[PDB]
């Protein structure tokens, strides 16, 4: 049957779909020669000129070797898909990353937030208040 | 906050930590040159040619770990868990069936899976 997820286990969940580069979900995510994964734009740029090494680890990776790691994409949809089947007859603006509604705005970075975006390393630090 | 997971919702995130190969959940996820990924176990049995899935010719010796479907999981066992009897070592959540082809208890993921649904099964009493 259904269960709750709660807010400390949703956490956790994002936090294995996040790219460790920019900190968002993963978008079109990849594996290098170390398995870590990242944001394929994300490691594109690390590695431009052919190679680099791992963010992570620092293990060498050339881009040749980048593979597409597609699961980690299906898994961001069904965590963004389960904020959408939440509402008990309710609809609003959504985070276009993680598909919670948003109602709290960062001031340093100038745009809407949702909790899992507030709680997250990328924001949780910088000065937010709510929208109006 | 919190959010319901259905048991559809929850089905669909098991789908995609399942080994094709074993339709269990992963045991040391590895991927293979077309991305598929499989419990390294597997896999290196089918070694022992070419992707089940999709066909695409691969080598052991390109496996790479994907350790992120084993901390999937790892919290959706949690998931059952946290809103808490014997429990699925797989899946972690509570048994409350037996499978007469298996002889093995199962739990609700268990039998809506591909690898069990078609099995004649029985309430544990
Ligand atoms: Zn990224
Ligand atoms: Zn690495
Ligand atoms: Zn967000
Ligand atoms: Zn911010
Ligand atoms: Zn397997
Ligand atoms: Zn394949
Ligand atoms: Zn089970
Ligand atoms: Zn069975």
């Amino acid at each position: 049957g259904s269960h709750m997820a709660s807010a400390a286990r949703l956490t956790m969940m994002w936090e294995e779909v996040t790219c460790p580069i920019c900190l968002d979900p993963f978008v079109e995510p990849v594996s290098i020669e170390c398995g870590h994964s990242f944001c394929q734009e994300c490691i594109s740029q690390v590695g431009k000129g052919g190679g680099s090494v791992c963010p992570v680890c620092r293990q060498r990776f050339l881009l040749k070797n980048l593979r597409p790691n597609r699961q980690l994409a299906n898994m961001v949809n069904n965590l963004k898909e389960i904020s959408q089947e939440a509402r008990e007859g309710t609809q609003g603006e959504r985070c276009a990353v993680h598909g919670e509604r948003l109602h709290l705005f960062c001031e340093k970075d100038g745009k809407a937030l949702c909790w899992v975006c507030a709680q997250s390393r990328k924001h949780r630090d910088h000065a937010m208040v709510p929208l109006e």
